[PDB]
């Protein structure tokens, strides 16, 4: 059948139609797996965890584990994963902490590559790519279409804006605004993901307004308040520029410069 | 307690309270002490001693041979203390004869996902190795040391008591006790003042250490000039002696 | 017997007579293992894949999985491993893509340490060392005797020259010429692997010629074509200098400086 007899399914666990579990996989108590989701061999799922439809989870992944501690501490804490996600070999995903959200949240159509770490209370949106060995410390918010290149380290509470790009080996300590490309340890803003805008079919008017929006924030010596005021008009014409202005507005503890 | 789908070698030695998850291998000459929980999918190889009330998580390879070419199959050891947590996919290699033929881990150590503890490494107590920390080999980590995620330590380096390394740090030279280091290559920034307050250090002892840092790092002295300047502060404050002693035992230089 | 009864051997799998396979290992369809090869417990082998003779593959390794790269669409691509290779704990090796030569290729006597990654369409030669957590993004050519120390990151299409050395935590966006020593993120050219050359028994005359060849490429203000021209004489005299000159000539992303 679809359920390999060498897998251990806890009596409390809930499996929907067309679910596959490979051999020697543990689907622990309070884990719920959605329609057509494929669990490979040698996977550990721990709950309380909700996984949606048409997901693929590869061998050696630990999905819904507790955040590391010298002692067991703080539950019920949730992990929620949406639909059409690919979680590759040996990925670690921790559930939330009772102190903060009490939930780690992953949306839809995300690709999390081998040995990536998703820390407690982190929130991933849709259509994101975390390349090999990307580590989100915890309480990290990754917005839609963001790409973290291989071995990107993100500090606790940092926001990764929509359509942003972090070069491989980047260590991020401050918010990355929407569309911004960052590199190095510590991470420095370089340009914008113009490549990614074109692959999203952004009007060349929107891309040119986003180029000027970069220069307003990074290049003209403005305060953030002065920048937000200078962007207000562009943000009103282009929803794309508003995503950018909003990412800067939301950064209380400062942006990656 | 011992899951029937685990392979326990005849010559393994497990206390009554020990839990072994399914699909785990307790290899030849593996001692495991009372209260220790071995998760599923764990490979333990010997000769290895594991103390008490330890927790080893799935996909961990504890007590394998180093691939370091200078190792040639000698019966070298791995000792682990008590109340240690070893997380998902941690690799801990046994020692080599060229040193002391032992990798040593003490008590109350938190070793997070995919950390590497190379051959002959000595970790003390209440240490934190965050995800993907790599100790290349012969690395001595002293009590209360914290190495942040993806911290790389070159062979033979000493990580001082209460020292802290920023994430993605690459350490080539000894880190003195209490010192904070960041970047590739690693550079001294300040003292672990949080760590001192964690331990309940006197505001005297913290002020003495704040000064001691300036003597070594900020006053354009040499190491020899600096050691002599500290010797009185060191004699008065056992806390300052830990710092001064870590600089003296640094024969291959300190992280500046 | 040598195949553990808890192992899963696909009917279509071809194992030489003395092949060992540890418990809860998977030898999938169209996987060939040559004589002497030992597979440890908890190993996943997917095909189409050819593993040669006297190889050792450690636990938690995923050898021959599909690349998550979005351009691969389930085409029947290959992985080929030669003889006398050691693959340590948790290594990932993906098969090729039809956009290149539909093959990922490893030669002989290579040491690939724990959690190292070998991306689609990568070509490793002989006597290479990939230290812990080294990652080749894809289409990476590593020539014979190349050392990549721990957590070395290699961008797609980068060529790592013969007897080259990359320091711990290096991030390589451009070709590493043969013999050259690189460090840092981004990677920086800092002289040549003279201790490597003296160890493998290179002549004093050859080492002295490589020393001058280095000055011509890096220290004489020459553009690459001006340099390739000046090396032409010395490359005709010494094979080592030809390998060096050849590595520079075949740089598609430029060279590490
Ligand atoms: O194209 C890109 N270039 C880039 N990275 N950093 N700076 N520039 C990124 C990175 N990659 S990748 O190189 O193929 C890759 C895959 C596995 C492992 C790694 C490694 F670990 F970094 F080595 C890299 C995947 C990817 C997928 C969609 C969009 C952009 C990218
Ligand atoms: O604060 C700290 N390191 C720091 N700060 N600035 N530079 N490096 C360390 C690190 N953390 S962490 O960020 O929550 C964490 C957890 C898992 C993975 C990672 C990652 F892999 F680095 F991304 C980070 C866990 C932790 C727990 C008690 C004491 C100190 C620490
Ligand atoms: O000797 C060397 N020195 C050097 N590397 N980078 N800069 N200097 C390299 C690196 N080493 S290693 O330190 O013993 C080692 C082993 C496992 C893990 C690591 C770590 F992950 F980086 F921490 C390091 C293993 C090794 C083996 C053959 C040839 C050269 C090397």
């Amino acid at each position: 059948s679809l359920i390999d007899p060498r897998a251990i399914i806890d009596p409390s666990a809930r499996l929907a139609a067309d679910v596959q579990v490979g051999p020697w996989s543990i689907v622990g108590a309070e884990v719920e797996i959605g329609e057509g989701t494929v669990i490979g061999p040698h996977v550990v799922l721990k709950g309380p965890t909700k996984i949606g439809k048409h997901n693929r989870i590869y061998q050696f992944s630990s999905v819904g584990e507790d955040t590391p501690d010298l002692k067991y501490k703080g539950e019920p804490t949730r992990l929620v994963i949406g639909d059409h996600n690919v979680i590759r070999e040996g990925v670690t995903i921790h559930r939330g902490t009772v102190q903060d959200r009490a939930e780690t949240t992953i949306g839809d159509h995300n690709l999390i590559m081998a040995y990536a770490h998703i820390g407690h209370d982190s929130v991933i949106g849709n259509h994101c790519i975390l390349v090999n060995n990307t580590a989100l410390a915890g309480h990290v918010h990754v917005d839609d279409w963001a790409i973290l290149s291989g071995y990107t380290l993100v500090h606790q509470y940092c926001r990764i804006g929509a359509h942003s790009f972090s070069g491989m080996g980047s260590a991020i300590g401050k918010d990355v605004p929407a569309y911004v490309t960052v590199f190095g340890n510590p991470a420095e803003a370089r340009s914008m993901n113009f490549e990614g805008m074109r692959r999203r079919g952004f009007s060349s008017e929107a891309i040119h307004a986003l180029r000027r929006a970069y220069k307003v924030v990074y290049r003209q010596g403005h305060t953030v308040e002065e920048a937000l005021a200078e962007l207000a008009e562009s943000a009103a014409q282009f929803p794309e520029v508003a995503v950018f202005r909003d990412s800067i507005q939301s950064a209380t503890r400062g942006i990656t410069r």
